[PDB]
């Protein structure tokens, strides 16, 4: 007999949200075999070239000889690259080229969960109280934009286009129409200190790791809320927490963390000034996502040419 | 000897002084005091009254009172209740209340349509599961009502880039938007709506006009947000609805009665958001300023303005 290629779908989502990916791409990859890991028998498994992932146990891709190249359906692959370089086969991002837009999207529509009070509305209704709070307009509203790369300033662009007063700050110069722009860390702390909503969406280096400290938070006014669409990590965790707690920050949307899925015993989950999201600000649909595989994994097929991978 | 003006409503006490502040900084000659804080003898003395969902039995300790100023635009239900005292009710029509009330439009159906209740409810029970995304392109989005709000909320949503569908009883068209026109086409576009958003007036036509039967012809698991009135929608149908799933959640802003009272089931509805008439939020800076200029000018001319009947 002629051997025979397959692909396998190697995730640690819950099974539904797992079956709803299986199908996705078995319509964006007819003819490839797919199936999810625990389907495979150990033969069929030395059959595996491809495996789609997210969040996969490394564990489950050992299982995988002959294992060749991983496409994830994830934007972000660093918690995979540290966790499974050593595997030795290239790891493939998914990248949309309509990240920047739905990224602006999240932080307008998260920027009026925390504008429209949202929050505060949604703890009365569950104590049964009824109080509207006090409207401001947009313009005598001040957001704050950290970063200003491609989904920064995007995201600062819609901001504009609602009418807030907003506010972006980057390391290097930048200049963005109808924005007020401040460069370098010695303004960080002048721009904090007008922002009444922070929207983060800062790459993780060196020189942010831990940016938003102890200290920095204090120069936010008295109230101020944020979004962090960033990484955990430019976020000081148990800060952020006391400061909640004091009343210096009003609200806080998170979307990222240190570790994901964020621990059961986490204490943002619980938190009454705080909205858990599972890292989807930015997510793309999964007719898309799958149509992105189908045609890099239909690309190897035709000439084996493995796409674009990380490092 | 001298006049003065009361403040009469029923939001909370940080709202009400909200707008005091405001309202004095409008008519600093003038002297204004929530009614609770005055006396007797100095109720007596007003002559205007300011009013947000007044009660009317404090409206009734006002002997001498010659018109009253509402604070909202949608003054159809105080005219009704205040036609026993036969004073002329005027109302505030805001320029900003178009462009305040598309704002308010497109964030709740963002909240629904990025899945924030659901979100929300996994983060209660500590369950990390991101969920299914699809494009606002590919998403239809209904607005009932297209007068001068419906209109403008239509126009916020197009430029999101949802698929927006709008009805009116009278012909209307407004550019990149699928309008519906006539009772005849309304199931039609309830129909192809998966999150239906109400600007409608309350009129003889439109009285229980979302009922058993037209929540029916909407898609399964559809969504709605009610920023019109709360007789434009039939409670018991909507609640039978959502049980059944037929209607996956309904942002309700507006109430016959208000305050909501403790017992109304929305509150405790898990598919229910319930929002305390947030669909009247206009900054008062620039409101105030209005009624300032209606005040002042009934003060040099004892015209009172145009008013409702």
């Amino acid at each position: 007999f002629q051997s025979m290629s397959r692909i396998a779908l190697v995730t640690r989502l819950s099974p539904e949200a797992e079956a709803h990916w299986a199908g996705h791409l078995a319509r964006a990859l007819p003819g490839e075999r797919i199936d999810g890991f625990r389907e495979l028998s150990p033969a069929e498994r030395a059959e595996v070239d491809i495996a789609i992932v997210a969040n996969p146990d490394p564990a489950d891709l050992a299982e995988l000889p002959n294992l060749v190249w991983i496409h994830s359906l994830w934007a972000g692959v660093e918690r995979l690259v540290a966790e499974l370089g050593h595997l030795a086969r290239p790891i493939v991002r998914l990248v949309d080229p309509e990240l920047a837009r739905t990224m602006a999207e999240a932080a307008l529509a998260w920027t009026y969960y925390l504008f429209r009070d949202m929050p505060a509305y949604a703890a009365q209704q569950r104590a049964r109280v009824w109080k509207g709070l006090p409207y401001k307009r947009p313009e005598r509203t001040t957001v704050g934009v950290l970063g200003l790369g491609e989904l920064g300033a995007a995201a600062a662009l819609r901001l504009r286009d609602a009418g807030f007063d907003v506010h972006g700050w980057s390391r290097s110069p930048k200049e963005i129409a109808g924005v007020t722009c401040h460069a370098g860390e010695e303004t960080l702390e002048r721009m904090l200190g007008q922002v009444e909503i922070l929207v983060c969406l800062l790459p993780l280096t060196g020189e942010t790791r831990g940016l938003l400290d102890a200290r920095r938070l204090a120069c936010l006014p008295e109230g101020a809320q944020i979004v962090n669409f960033a990484r955990g990590p430019i976020l000081d965790s148990a800060a952020l927490i006391e400061a909640l707690d004091s009343g210096r920050i009003g609200h806080a949307v998170l979307d990222v963390f240190e570790v994901e899925p964020l621990p059961e015993a986490s204490p943002f989950w619980g938190h009454p000034k705080v909205t858990v999201l599972p890292h989807i600000s930015a997510a793309t649909d999964p007719e898309t996502a799958s149509a992105i595989v189908g045609a890099h994994v239909a690309d190897y097929r035709a000439t084996g040419r493995i796409p674009p991978s990380v490092d």
